[PDB]
């Protein structure tokens, strides 16, 4: 159903925490049906296209303005559990 792309350049522990911690979020505003993957921010340059939202660090969104058609999520802190629920609520409530 829901598939969500973290582009960002931390490592493979970090990267599966923040897919985590965004995914909570989708559950709580109530999507049930979720695909979450993880790549490099210039690795989701060629795949932002195949995600419906698609979240990374606020300082570095604008390296994928145009790549994607859904929604585009930027964090100034990725881990922040409080931010990933303001920012994807303002973005599809």
């Amino acid at each position: 159903m829901v598939k969500v792309l973290t582009a960002c350049g931390n490592g493979m522990g970090s990267s599966m925490v923040i897919k985590m911690k965004v995914e909570n979020a989708l559950r709580q505003l109530g999507v049930s049906d979720i695909e979450s993957a993880s790549c490099s921010v210039g690795e989701a340059k060629g795949l932002a296209s195949n995600y419906d939202i698609v979240v990374a660090s606020n300082h570095l969104i604008h390296e994928l303005d145009g790549r994607t058609n859904g929604k585009l999520i930027g964090l100034d802190n990725l881990m922040d559990d409080n931010e990933i629920k303001t920012k994807l609520e303002e973005a599809l409530k």
